[PDB]
């Protein structure tokens, strides 16, 4: 493979899977390295700690650890991971980084990479009144129960809902109204984080029940037909980068093809093996082991996103600090 694993330090669950997905977002990695953590607290700093994991992933020949990172964002006490969805762990990390990059030359990399735009509208069926609000989004949550595949989930996602008796829209001056609500996509970003809604509410066992149902997703994904305006110059065609997997009800795993080239690996904690396309994609449709999150890259943008990273893409200042820091760790 040429690729190093992560040590599975706590019940950090999905974290290793997420870290790897993020690491192989090369345009993100190289921005991360440029963050000015010169005088950042060694242990309190989330942005430092991420630089450390990345550094190590790029250099270590031996499984990489996460303790200082876990501690940094204070997710240690058991339940810290269970209580949160994978996209929340993402948000925490990216938000920290987004903010650290403020006032620098790499200011703006996060939104640049992950933020798409969207419109929620309410349209009264009988009256002229229409509310329009554009929203930003860094990730998309798809319904799967009773959907075959991505297309059916996306369909549902932009589906029109009717606001009738009881759910009647309060149209302000025009009282209650039969009205229809929907969402529609203005843009998609270079990198597309999709989460599949496999946990749902239990009015019985009162826990999060996992839906192991088959759900189908393609290696290539066209989305122009979900846009308002399409663009000939750059269509919304997406390339499958990463499949975050979970089996049971739990072991966590992630398949990547880091260069987007269909050369897949399986990343299970310390153990990284090359794997077949089948093992990565169809084998994880489900029906138990199955995907819960996908990562697509916009074909047009692959080469900037997955731009090559050299060892000289780490500031030598940063290297110095980490090397010293590693050295001083000398147990009798
Ligand atoms: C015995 O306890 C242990 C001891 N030692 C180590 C580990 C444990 C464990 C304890 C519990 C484990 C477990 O099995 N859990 C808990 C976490 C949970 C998890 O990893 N999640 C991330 C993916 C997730 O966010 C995806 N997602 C995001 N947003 C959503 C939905 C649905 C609606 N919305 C708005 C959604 O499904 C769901 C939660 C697991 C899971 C996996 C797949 C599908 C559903 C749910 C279920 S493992």
């Amino acid at each position: 493979t040429g690729y190093v694993g992560l040590k599975n330090q706590g019940a950090t669950c999905y974290m290793n899977s997420l870290l790897q997905t993020l690491f192989f977002t090369n345009q993100l990695r190289k921005a991360v390295y440029m963050m000015p953590t010169e005088g950042d607290d060694s242990s309190k700093s989330v942005p430092l700690a991420l630089q450390r994991v990345f550094y190590e992933l790029q250099h270590s020949d031996k499984p990489v650890g996460t303790k200082k990172l876990t501690k940094s964002f204070g997710w240690e006490t058991l339940d810290s991971f269970m209580q949160h969805d994978v996209q929340e762990l993402c948000r925490v990390l990216l938000d920290n980084v987004e903010n650290k990059m403020k006032g620098t030359c790499v200011e703006g990399t996060i939104p640049k990479l992950f933020r798409g735009k969207m419109v929620s509208y309410i349209q009264c069926k009988e009256v002229d009144y229409r509310s329009d609000r554009r929203e930003d989004y860094y990730d998309i949550q798809l319904s799967i129960k009773g959907k075959k595949n991505i297309f059916e989930s996306f369909v549902d996602y932009v589906a029109v809902e009717q606001l009738d008796g009881d759910n009647k829209y309060d149209a302000g001056e025009h009282g209650l109204q039969e009205a229809e609500k929907g969402v529609k996509f203005l843009t998609l970003p270079p990198v597309l984080h999709l989460q599949l809604m496999r946990a749902m509410y239990d009015p019985q066992t009162d826990q999060n029940i996992k839906i192991n149902d088959r759900f189908e997703f393609p290696e290539q994904l066209p989305l122009d037909e979900f846009l308002q305006k399409t663009d000939p110059k750059d269509p919304a065609n997406y390339i499958l980068h990463a499949v975050l997997v979970h089996s049971g009800d739990g072991h966590y795993v992630v398949y990547l093809n880091p260069k987007g080239d269909g050369k897949w690996c399986k990343f299970d904690d310390d153990v990284v093996s090359r794997c077949t396309k089948e093992e990565a994609i169809e084998h994880n449709y489900g029906g138990c082991t199955n995907a819960y999150m996908l990562v697509y890259i916009r074909e047009s943008k692959l080469s900037e996103v997955l731009q090559a990273v050299t060892d000289h893409d780490i500031p030598q200042q940063l290297v110095e600090r980490l090397q010293e820091e590693k050295r001083i760790e000398a147990q009798k």
